[PDB]
């Protein structure tokens, strides 16, 4: 519960690590909400583990 | 495979300049995939560019 | 046409990559309005490129 | 010595992900420290989250 | 005398360039001020050696 | 020649913080340069401070 200014590359540089060998996926268009939230306010690695593949 | 994992983290950063508003599926996974080629020798943006969305 | 949160060192991060072997030049002083435009707008790859040696 | 200082960069901005509020003491010091178990092999965020505080 | 936009992860990668071989310590809670400070103003690397151990 | 490529991202960002205002040109290319010099050996951040303007 405090922001990690996760903006920008940062996030996947975040779900680079959390995801693993799964990989993951980073679509903008469809992202909005998450690249904001993570960005300006917080988000939880177990939050981020819905954008791995 | 520390290298190549610290390789990745270069990557994912590159590919989310480069791919923009596309955005990217990251697989370290794939066939002939990215990490192969790019881990191994400098890619390009061109060459990062083939792996965009 | 998305922002992309070129901000602090990302920029110079994007220059290294665009340049290439050219290199680039980071001048505070004299590139605050790009500075400026890829942090909190929009700035092509293309544009970065009036930065390369 | 230079990849463990590079992978060393990693490593720091990977604790400051997965320890969130916590913070972490970072001691490359350390005997059996961080250095010599993750920068020989790939740590996961479970295993780096064992130098959190 | 520039903002150097060392916010999130980038502090600890300052701390880390900063203190070498001492390593250096980043808490949350702590230090609340030297982050906002760091982010949106200006710190000097004189004053990070603060939070070298 | 990928070691030293993803070297020279980390050398990159180490002038953007210890350059400060002053700012640097980077050339990978330089006689007895950056690259030859601090990917060889580690350069503390008052080595790096002999390449900013
Ligand atoms: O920009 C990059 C990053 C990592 C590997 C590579 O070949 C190119
Ligand atoms: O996430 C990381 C970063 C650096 C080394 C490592 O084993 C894991
Ligand atoms: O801070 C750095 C980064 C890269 C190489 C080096 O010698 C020092
Ligand atoms: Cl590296
Ligand atoms: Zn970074
Ligand atoms: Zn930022
Ligand atoms: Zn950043
Ligand atoms: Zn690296």
């Amino acid at each position: 519960f405090v922001n990690q200014h996760l903006c920008g590359s940062h996030l996947v540089e975040a779900l680079y690590l959390v995801c693993g060998e799964r990989g993951f996926f980073y679509t903008p268009k469809a992202m909005k909400g998450i690249v904001e939230q993570c960005c300006t306010s917080i988000c939880s690695l177990y939050q981020l583990e819905n954008y791995c593949n």
